[PDB]
C-alpha cells in the first residue's frame, strides 16, 4: 500500500509541478516514459477535476496511457515528453494571478485536456512536408491546418476505446462546449495562425478593462477563448523561456526532427526547409531568429496582459537570447 522507491523519487520531482522549469525530462526517466500521465494525473488531483467531472479514476489513467501511447517515441521532439510541457505550462500559466477567478472548471479542463492532444500521432515532419509529399494525411484534411485537424480527430477518437471515456458524465452542454472550446485551442497551434492570434491579443491589451481588483474581466466567448488560445500557444512556444538546460534539450530535439525532414529531403526534396542544414543555417542564429521574431513578441504581449505576473518568465527569455548571440562567430 506504499510507493516504491522509484515512484517516491518520481513523486518527489511531480511536488514541482506548479512551477516553470520543472524537471520533466527527469520526470520521463523515472517514471518510464510516463510524463503525459503522471503529470495529466496530477493535475486533475489538484485541481480537483476527476469529482467536479465525475471522472473514474481508472478511466482517466486508461484514457491517459491510450493518450501516451499514440504520441511517438520515434520523433525527437514532437513526443509525449512535449506533450506533458506544455500541459504543465498551461497549468502555471492558469494560476497567473491576474486570471484567479477567471475561467470556470470547463474551461480549464478545455485548456488541460487540449494541451494534452494537442500533438498527437504528430509523424516529426510539416504541414508543408505533408501537403508537398500528397500525403494522406494533407488529402484528408483539404490542406488546411492538417497537423492540427490530426491531433484533434485522434485525440477525440481515442475517448472510443475501452473504458476511455473520460467525458462520460458531462452533460450533452457541457460536452458540446468543451468539444467546442479544445477545436478552437488546438487549431490555433498551427504557426500559421501566430500573426492574427498576436494581433487579437495586442488590440486585448490596448483595451484591457479589469474587476474588482487587477484581474482581467472578460464577458464574451469570443475573448474568453482568445485567452485560453493564447495561453496555450504560448505554452507550446515556451521552451526559449525555460532555464537553459532544458531549452538547450529542447533545442537539440527541435533541430534532430528538422534535419531529419531535411534528410528526407534529398531524394524528394521538394528541396530543403528554412534552415535546417548543416552545411548552412546555424542553429545558433535560428534561435535568435525564433526569439525575435515570434517567441518575444508573444511572451511580451502575454506579460502586458498579465503585468508583472510574468517579469521572471520574460527575464529568463531575454537571457537566453543573449546566451545564443554571444555564441556567434
Ligand atoms: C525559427 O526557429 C527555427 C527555424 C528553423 C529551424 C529550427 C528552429 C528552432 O526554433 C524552434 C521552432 C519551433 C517551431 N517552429 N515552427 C516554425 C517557426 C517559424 N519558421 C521559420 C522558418 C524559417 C525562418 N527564417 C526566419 C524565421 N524567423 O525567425 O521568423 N523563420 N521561421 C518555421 C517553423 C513551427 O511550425 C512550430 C510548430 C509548433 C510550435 C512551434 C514550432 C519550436 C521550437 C524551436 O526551438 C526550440
Ligand atoms: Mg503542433
Ligand atoms: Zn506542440
Amino acid at each position: 500500500g506504499v510507493k516504491t522507491e522509484q515512484e517516491d523519487v518520481l513523486a518527489k520531482e511531480l511536488e514541482d509541478v506548479n512551477k516553470w522549469g520543472l524537471h520533466v525530462f527527469r520526470i520521463a526517466e523515472l517514471s518510464g516514459n510516463r510524463p503525459l500521465t503522471v503529470i495529466m494525473h496530477t493535475i486533475f488531483q489538484e485541481r480537483d477535476l476527476l469529482k467536479t467531472f465525475k471522472i473514474p479514476v481508472d478511466t482517466l489513467i486508461t484514457y491517459l496511457m491510450t493518450l501516451e501511447d499514440h504520441y511517438h517515441a520515434d520523433v525527437a521532439y514532437h513526443n509525449n515528453i512535449h506533450a506533458a510541457d506544455v500541459v504543465q505550462s498551461t497549468h502555471v500559466l492558469l494560476s497567473t494571478p491576474a486570471l484567479e477567478a477567471v475561467f470556470t472548471d470547463l474551461e480549464i479542463l478545455a485548456a488541460i485536456f487540449a494541451s494534452a492532444i494537442h500533438d498527437v500521432d504528430h509523424p516529426g515532419v510539416s504541414n508543408q512536408f505533408l501537403i508537398n509529399t500528397n500525403s494522406e494525411l494533407a488529402l484528408m484534411y483539404n490542406d488546411s491546418s492538417v497537423l492540427e485537424n490530426h491531433h484533434l480527430a485522434v485525440g477525440f477518437k481515442l475517448l472510443q476505446e475501452e473504458n476511455c471515456d473520460i467525458f462520460q458524465n458531462l452533460t450533452k452542454k457541457q460536452r458540446q462546449s468543451l468539444r467546442k472550446m479544445v477545436i478552437d485551442i488546438v487549431l490555433a497551434t498551427d504557426m500559421s495562425k501566430h500573426m492574427n492570434l498576436l494581433a487579437d491579443l495586442k488590440t486585448m491589451v490596448e483595451t484591457k478593462k479589469v474587476t474588482s481588483s487587477g484581474v482581467l474581466l472578460l464577458d464574451n466567448y469570443s475573448d474568453r477563448i482568445q485567452v485560453l488560445q493564447n495561453m496555450v500557444h504560448c505554452a507550446d512556444l515556451s521552451n526559449p523561456t525555460k532555464p537553459l538546460q532544458l531549452y538547450r534539450q529542447w533545442t537539440d530535439r527541435i533541430m534532430e526532427e528538422f534535419f531529419r525532414q531535411g534528410d528526407r529531403e534529398r531524394e524528394r526534396g521538394m528541396e530543403i526547409s528554412p534552415m535546417c542544414d548543416k552545411h548552412n543555417a546555424s542553429v545558433e542564429k535560428s534561435q535568435v531568429g525564433f526569439i525575435d521574431y515570434i517567441v518575444h513578441p508573444l511572451w511580451e504581449t502575454w506579460a502586458d496582459l498579465v503585468h508583472p505576473d510574468a517579469q521572471d518568465i520574460l527575464d529568463t527569455l531575454e537571457d537566453n537570447r543573449e546566451w545564443y548571440q554571444s555564441t556567434i562567430p
